[PDB]
This record gives structure tokens, C-alpha cells and sequence, in this order.
């Protein structure tokens, strides 16, 4: 009677206006709803995102097939099953699909089911999602993440001269999540001021993740601009910088000069996705100052991660749940990486929804790191606000931040 | 035992990164959470939005006072009360405040309580929010709204030559909300194409409501551009245009020429907020072709509306819940306007959250009109997705659209 009563999928819109999959699992504890995020990326090592390719609906981007797979294949298999058995049910769905890349059912059919199950299970246990996921991960200490706010784009993400994809600011010396979020917002607002004054009113329109694409011609206005923003808002010394080079899109000393001159604590994809040797060199070169994050390198792929660990190619995992497509697998990859000395930065996609799962997930992993947007656009602020709520439930002795950056 | 157990307020961030108020009302049916939207506007006739003015937090934009008013004054008054008695509890909160403009407690303290009460009450009655609100409004027939998608800014909203604030597209000849939303997205995506080709990659960064601010120098590229977008996406003949002149920011024949040459079905604030005589003239001139929407004119103010009705100054109400600040008052203003022949267009603010109340509210009023953003940014798409869910619950015979535009 305490088991799964109904499983239903539907198409919804993501924050770019493209369809994605949302899944509701219904038990006697209520209706538990989860939506799947989406990137513009592909991705030979990513789990399969299934699109319709009907040029008459959403120019080939419909998710009716993925939704049908939920409604007619996974759903029927889940009815009457005990939602508490996460591993068992995720493994079930892996075996239902039967392919190494989730190419049959679609990772975007399976993931919504995986997430909504875990929410129904947390409710059945009488604890919030983050607590339930922490039990699943064996996490000894919960913690609120320092948020890494996307603030200047960025290569393929802007029409400007800049070769690298993202410049983030991170309130690492904040002592609480509440404080971290207000600091991030305050610097984001002075940055907007600085950009408006230099480049004009239109220059403060925002990219997909809520950050700006100012017309920077000077490939090093951006880092000084970010320091200026941090000063003006009043938080000198309280912030670090995180970069995403997405260097594949362009394909070491330069990286040393920026880290030495600025407080850069993190650089994601500094080299091409197959330049394991170059990755390894920069990881060694900046060890203990600047962490190196695998994204296009690792693609939340189990064998790519095992590779990276073995070759010491990076020391931080970017965790995109939709890239692997089950919660049991995502947690396993987080645990594995942490066991080998790595940090984990939980991540949004460019195509996000009002869903807030990654807020509870980053807390539950206790990783101290989340990349979920600028403090702007509701598909980013939904996460940041969920983190405020989690912090409030945990009370004043709740741990904040990434120990290495504090 | 079925009554209010806990009332708690907190600051959260809106989609611009500014603080606002969220309220949770807890009953034995669960925890019911509502957040308050915010405009950049003021607003001598609007209910009072209370800000801290502490220049050290969020440059004077903190909502700690409003939150304290929830926590220490309204909350204590609501504990142990029957959440089903909407009118009684909203009137209670009006009397607690005691001022005509809600200047004591703040409309942004009262409104979150008003909304969260109604949600706790809907749960107690065992119906979704839209059904419960329809009973409160005495609405005979529910309907899904045509969504009016903000697509080109717009006066104070862009650095371009354009004097008027917003150009919207409305899928009025869609036969279902699902269809309306896909059409809106499809035209938004071809529009992005058109703008990218004419004005470049940076030109498709988005404003506060998810629409674009292309550098239009030609004060009539925009309407042709919108027709081009509608054609290319494949929906010739299926769309209307809605405009917001926000003409106060600049302070008739021209309006006739645009309506005659284009399918403009709606023009909001065509004149200055006190030019009642000019409002009346344009309402008469375009009666039965183009509705005229009061926003700065009416400001969701009870006496301003009574004025407008008496002088036939407009024939459509823009309904901003946070501008009046209770649900009983908002509904009363909707009913009054409809009784005098008016339409009601339920509206977002520029500062929105992940909250989706206005989705259920527009259905519950059965007004056939909502302005809640482009199909872009999660604080807009959260509403549009909630409307997809409502439609799914209502089934295939659910009414769609505004009868006059279908
Ligand atoms: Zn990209
Ligand atoms: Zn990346
Ligand atoms: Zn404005
Ligand atoms: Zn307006």
C-alpha cells in the first residue's frame, strides 16, 4: 500500500524554451515531480538524450518518444514496486534499457524516474531529500556548497574576443550559505554597473545561465573587471575566481600566470577532451592552488572517470546527472572520485528547469561546490533559494563551503 | 486540528537577484509555500512594498522588515485559525495593517500569507488551487489563457530607438494550451534566428522577461520582424500582437494605423497614467478590434479601477497581485471589471520567482489572458509549465483562449 501507484511522463519547456521530460511518481505520500535538464552538447561519451527529430514540432527537438518510454515501458515496470529500493530500481531501469549508453529508453526517460523515485522514498522515510540522498551516499557530514556564479561569457557563448567559455565568482570566504548568496548577488549587481558604464545598456542582457556577454575586445579586461566588481560591492578578499576554458572549442604557462596574479581556485577543461597528458601536467603544476575540473574530459562517464583517476588527469569532477542518467550511478561516481582525493562540483545544464534536485544533491554529497548559474534567471535562483531553505533546516552550526578554499 | 500550525517568512532571491519575501503556512496537510513578485515601479497608487533601506545589505533592498512582520505580527495572529476562511483572513490582515496602502505591515508581508493560506485551504478541501480559487471567484467556466509572450523590448527596457516598452506575440488561433505554447516557442526560436542574422550573436541575449533587445534603429522594423518570425516558424494567420506602450515613459492615429495594418489585439498603457481623456478616446476608437489595457493607469488600485470603469478609460485590467496585496482584493477587482464588460490579463512582474500562483489564478478567473514572459527563463517557463499541468488535469474538452480573439 506504501508502494508506487502511478508513473506518468510529460513534455515541459526548459529555460531556453526547448522541450524536456518531467516525470511524476505517485505513492500514498503524494505526487513527486522531477524534470530533466539538457545541454547543447554531444557527446559520444554522454548517456543518450532522446529527441523526436520531427521537424514539424520544435524543429526536431520534441521529447514525445522519451515520454512514451516513461509512460509505456518504465512506468508499467515500476507500478507496485517499493520506492525505497533505489539501487534496485535504477538497476532495473538500466537492465530495461540494456545498452551501455541508455540509447534504447533514453537517459532523459530514465533520469526523471530515478529522481522522482528518490523523492517518493525520502517522503516515505519522513526526511527531506538531501537527508535521504546522504544516507544513499554514506556521506558522513552534510554541507552547504560555495556557489560558483557564472558571470562573464565566454568563447562560443559570446560574440566577444574571449577564447574561454566562462568566468565565475565564488564567495569562498563567506561563513554561511545565506552570506555567500547575498555577497554573490551584491557583486553581480556592481558588475552589472561596471559593464553598463563601459559598454552600455544592452551589454547587461544575459546569457543562458544569467551571466553577461559584454563586448570585451581586450582578452584581459575580464579578470580585472571581476576584481573591480568584488571591490566596489565591498568584498575585497572574500572571493575566488573559477574558470571554464572549454578549451576543446579552441583546439599551461598562461594558466600559471593567471593563477599566480589572481585568486583563481578552479579551471575546468583547460585542455582538449582527449589531451589527457596536458590535463595531467596542469593538475600537477597547480596542485594545492588551483583545482582542475573534468567536464568534456570526463563527461560524467564511468570509464572516462576511471581513466582520469588512473592518469591523474584532473582532480575535480563536474557532475551532470543527465549525462549519466541515474541517481545510483551519479552517487557512485561522486563516491569513487572523493575516495581518490577528488572534489566534486555538482552542475546545472544550459537548458535548466524550475527543478531543484541538484540543490539537495550537492548538500547530500557534502562536496562544498556547486555551479548552478548567476544569481539571475529563475531556473538558477530556484536552486540557490532551495539551498537557503536547506541551510535554514540545518540551523546555525551547519557547515559551509569547501574546506580547501575557506 | 485541521487549522494553521505554523507561519514562517524568509528572504529569497528573485529572478533579477534581488531579495523578496516567501511565506510558508504549515497545517496537518503539509507545508504551503508562496513567494511575492516585485517590479522596479513606484507607484503612489500601488500597495506598499516594504524594503529595508540598509545600504550594507543588497544596497537597501533587503526584505528583513517585511519578513519580521510576517514572523512576529501576522504569523502569531494566524496560528490556530481556519485556513478555509479566505475573506475573513485577508480582511484580518487588512485590519492588522490598518492603512489604505498596506504601508504598516507591507503588501509584500501580507500577500505571501494570503497566497499560502489559499493553498493550505485548497489542500484541506482536496482540490487543486485553481479549483479552489474558482469557487472563491464564482467563476462559472474555467479556461486555459492565451499566453502573451514578451518578445521585443522596448523604451526604458532597451538601448534601441524604440519608444514603446514591449512587443508580445499571442497564439490566439491555437486550439489548446499545449499547442499555444509550442507555437509560441517555435516563433520565439525563428525570431531569435532572424535577430541573430540581422544584428549578430550578442543581440539574442535576453531581457528580464526573456525577450530580446535588438538594436532596432528603425522604429518600424519590429512589427514586420514579428510577422516574418510568425511566417518562418509556419504559423501565418495563427498569431496576434500585444503591445505595452508604457507611454508615461514618453510623456492615437498612429495606433489606428498599426492596428489596421497588423493584427494588434491589445495595447497596454497607450497614454500617460493620468490622461484619462486620451485613454477613453482610444478605447472607443478601437472598440471590438483592439482592447486597451490599464497598467500604470489602474495599478491594480480599487479606486483607480472604479474611475476607469466610470469614465470608460479602458476595457481591460492588468492584474498584478503584489500591487493590491491580497487574494480576496485581487479577485474582487477581477469580478468587478468582468461585470462591467472588461477582460482581465493576469500579469507577472519583472522581478519574478519560481512561484507559479498566477498560473492557477488565471485559470481560476477564466480570463483567457496571461502575460507571464517569453518562453524563456525559468521564472517565466515555471508558469507556462504549470498551465500545461492544469490543462492535462482538465482533459481534452478544457476550454482554451480568449473568445474574442479566437
Ligand atoms: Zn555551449
Ligand atoms: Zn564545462
Ligand atoms: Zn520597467
Ligand atoms: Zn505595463
Amino acid at each position: 500500500h506504501m508502494t508506487i501507484q502511478k508513473v506518468h511522463g510529460r513534455e515541459v519547456l526548459d529555460s531556453r524554451g526547448n522541450p524536456t521530460v518531467e516525470v511524476e511518481v505517485t505513492t500514498e505520500k503524494g505526487v513527486f515531480r522531477s524534470a530533466v535538464p539538457s545541454g547543447a552538447s554531444t557527446g559520444v561519451y554522454e548517456a543518450c538524450e532522446l529527441r523526436d527529430g520531427d521537424k514539424k514540432r520544435y524543429v526536431g527537438k520534441g521529447c514525445l518518444q522519451a515520454v512514451k518510454n516513461v509512460n509505456e515501458v518504465i512506468g508499467p515496470a515500476l507500478i507496485g514496486r517499493d520506492e525505497l529500493k533505489q539501487e534496485e530500481l535504477d538497476t532495473l531501469m538500466l537492465r530495461l534499457d540494456g545498452t551501455p549508453n541508455k540509447g534504447k529508453l533514453g537517459a532523459n526517460a530514465i533520469l526523471g524516474c530515478s529522481m522522482a523515485i528518490s523523492k517518493a522514498a525520502a517522503a516515505a522515510k519522513g526526511v527531506p531529500l538531501y537527508r535521504y540522498l546522504a544516507s544513499l551516499a554514506g556521506t558522513k557530514e552534510l554541507r552547504l556548497p560555495v556557489p560558483c556564479f557564472n558571470v562573464i561569457n565566454g568563447g562560443k557563448h559570446a560574440g566577444n574576443a574571449l577564447p574561454f567559455q566562462e568566468f565565475m565568482i565564488a564567495p569562498v570566504k563567506a561563513t554561511s550559505f545565506s552570506e555567500a548568496l547575498r555577497m554573490g548577488s551584491e557583486v553581480y549587481h556592481s558588475l552589472r554597473g561596471i559593464i553598463k558604464k563601459k559598454y552600455g545598456q544592452d551589454a547587461v542582457n544575459v546569457g543562458d545561465e544569467g551571466g553577461f556577454a559584454p563586448p570585451i575586445k581586450d582578452i584581459n579586461e575580464p579578470l580585472p573587471i571581476l576584481m573591480e566588481a568584488i571591490e566596489e560591492a565591498g568584498h575585497r578578499g572574500k572571493f575566488a575566481i573559477c574558470m571554464d576554458c572549454a578549451a576543446s572549442e579552441t583546439y599551461r604557462e598562461t594558466y600559471c600566470k593567471w593563477a599566480h596574479d589572481y585568486p583563481i581556485v578552479s579551471i575546468e577543461d583547460p585542455y582538449d577532451q582527449d589531451d589527457f597528458a596536458g590535463f595531467a601536467g596542469i593538475t600537477e603544476a597547480l596542485k594545492g592552488k588551483t583545482q582542475i575540473v573534468g567536464d568534456d574530459l570526463t563527461v560524467t562517464n564511468t570509464e572516462r572517470i576511471k581513466m582520469a583517476i588512473e592518469k591523474k588527469a584532473c582532480n575535480s569532477l563536474l557532475l551532470k546527472i543527465n549525462q549519466i542518467g541515474t541517481i545510483s550511478e551519479a552517487i557512485a561516481s561522486s563516491k569513487l572520485c572523493m575516495e581518490n582525493g577528488w572534489s566534486v562540483m555538482v552542475s546545472h545544464r544550459s537548458g535548466e528547469t524550475e527543478d531543484t534536485y541538484i540543490a539537495d544533491l550537492v548538500v547530500a554529497l557534502g562536496s562544498g561546490q556547486i555551479k548552478t548559474g548567476a544569481p539571475c534567471r529563475g531556473e538558477r535562483t530556484a536552486k540557490l533559494n532551495q539551498l537557503l531553505r536547506i541551510e535554514e533546516e540545518l540551523g546555525a552550526h551547519a557547515k559551509f563551503g569547501f574546506p580547501g578554499w575557506s
